[PDB]
RNA sequence: GGGCGUUAAGUUGCAGGGUAUAGACCCGAAACCCGGUGAUCUAGCCAUGGGCAGGUUGAAGGUUGGGUAACACUAACUGG
């Protein structure tokens, strides 16, 4: 992912513009990196190889929500409307 | 010597018997060729119009909500 998106991200989720390992951090990136490969892999089906990256990094956001979401449900709630996901 | 002849009158008309060529005592074919008439029936094609009551199952697809990182998949409705 570009530094300049991922400091705009960390500009706009964190507090300090520098902590960048937040929760809400870590799941608006691994948004955006699954948002801009949908593309990739809408044109090379046969990419498994980078597609288990893709398993991986939507593995690591289901972790990180379910934990948002048993620690601070408020913020959970507000993370999920923000970034347009359904769970 | 042997074969063919000599030694012995035919021809022209009429009538008739017979033969040949023509259809040839008479009727009867299936069939061949040439020139014309037929697609108002029927076979096909083209152009232009008309007709198929009523009652049935419910395909593709289209929204809705979930189900996927999302395509898939799946529930109802609609669709005909
Ligand atoms: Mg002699
Ligand atoms: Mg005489
Ligand atoms: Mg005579
Ligand atoms: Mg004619
Ligand atoms: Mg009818």
């Amino acid at each position: 992912l570009s530094t300049e998106a991922t400091a705009k991200i960390v500009s706009e989720f964190g507090r300090d513009a520098n902590d960048t390992g937040s929760t809400e951090v870590q799941v608006a990136l691994l948004t955006a990196q699954i948002n801009h490969l949908q593309g990739h892999f809408a044109e090379h089906k046969k990419d498994h190889h980078s597609r288990r990256g893709l398993l991986r990094m939507v593995s690591q956001r289901r972790k990180l929500l379910d934990y948002l979401k048993r620690k601070d449900v408020a913020r959970y709630t507000q993370l999920i409307e923000r970034l347009g996901l359904r769970r």
